């Protein structure tokens, strides 16, 4: 139900790299209209699955969403078509940028972040690959959230186990580790983790530890250092995202009021 966009109407300009469905194009609508075209590759996509589920993704707007425009079905590979944001994505902007910021702008950031997931939440939609790598920048600095969804349709063993060596560790909960339990209270767990990206100006989330080091010692109550750059109460609040037992996480739309309360501090 979905938009099926014309692929007449898409004109490919630029690579933009290669993800988990590979290859992604910069190009125009119309001639005018900047897009992302996802040419997902063959066999790394559950395709059938997806597009019975694409109408929802794409009725979820909101400013901070980086938009599903549409889709194109009628021959292989399928198309996916998205808002183009021109500053890439956030952890490669944050790591380029890092000796500019001031910290007003990393907690605009976060607000970014969060006002999205709020939307997402109220939707009861959940991202499930949450991390600075799948937000990008537009021309004027403002976040978006992307890809919210989508590691529902990768076909990728090594993506979709929890101890495979792709999977999103350092970004789960220890009810992720251990029992795929995914929930609105695991994007927030993962949220805390990406204000951590944010704060640290782009570092690795619990480097040198691999992977399943990583997992033993959350599990056993390790939890990511505050920032330098991280006041005590933008602290508190990516603090509050790693509680053991999710029901004592807080909510996205709790997370956002305390975003602002930090603002207005300010
Ligand atoms: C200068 C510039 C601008 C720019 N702008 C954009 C790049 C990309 C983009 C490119 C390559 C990618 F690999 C991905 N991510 C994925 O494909 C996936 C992530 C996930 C998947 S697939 C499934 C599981 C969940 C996570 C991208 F999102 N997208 N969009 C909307 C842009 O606007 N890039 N650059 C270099
Ligand atoms: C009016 C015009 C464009 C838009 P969106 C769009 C979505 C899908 C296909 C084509 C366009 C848009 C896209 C790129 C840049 C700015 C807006 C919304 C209202």
């Amino acid at each position: 139900g979905s938009w099926e966009i014309d692929p007449k109407d898409l004109t490919f300009l630029k690579e933009l790299g290669t993800g988990q469905f590979g290859v992604v194009k910069y190009g125009k609508w119309r001639g005018q209209y900047d897009v992302a075209i996802k040419m997902i590759k063959e066999g790394s996509m559950s395709e059938d699955e997806f597009i019975e589920e694409a109408k929802v993704m794409m009725n979820l707007s909101h400013e901070k969403l980086v938009q599903l425009y549409g889709v194109c079905t009628k021959q292989r590979p399928i198309f996916i078509i998205t808002e183009y944001m021109a500053n890439g994505c956030l952890l490669n902007y944050l790591r380029e940028m890092r000796h500019r910021f001031q910290t007003q702008q990393l907690l605009e950031m976060c607000k970014d972040v969060c006002e999205a997931m709020e939307y997402l939440e109220s939707k009861q939609f959940l991202h499930r690959d949450l991390a600075a790598r799948n937000c990008l920048v537009n021309d004027q600095g403002v976040v978006k959230v992307s890809d919210f969804g989508l590691s529902r349709y990768v076909l990728d063993d090594e993506y979709t186990s929890s101890v495979g060596s792709k999977f999103p560790v350092r970004w789960s909960p220890p009810e992720v580790l251990m029992y795929s339990k995914f929930s609105s209270k695991s994007d927030i767990w993962a949220f805390g983790v990406l204000m951590w990206e944010i704060y640290s100006l782009g570092k690795m989330p619990y480097e040198r530890f691999t992977n399943s080091e990583t997992a033993e010692h959350i599990a056993q109550g390790l939890r990511l250092y505050r920032p330098h750059l991280a006041s005590e109460k933008v602290y508190t609040i990516m603090y509050s995202c790693w509680h053991e037992k999710a029901d004592e996480r807080p909510t996205f739309k709790i997370l956002l009021s305390n975003i602002l309360d930090v603002m207005d501090e300010n």
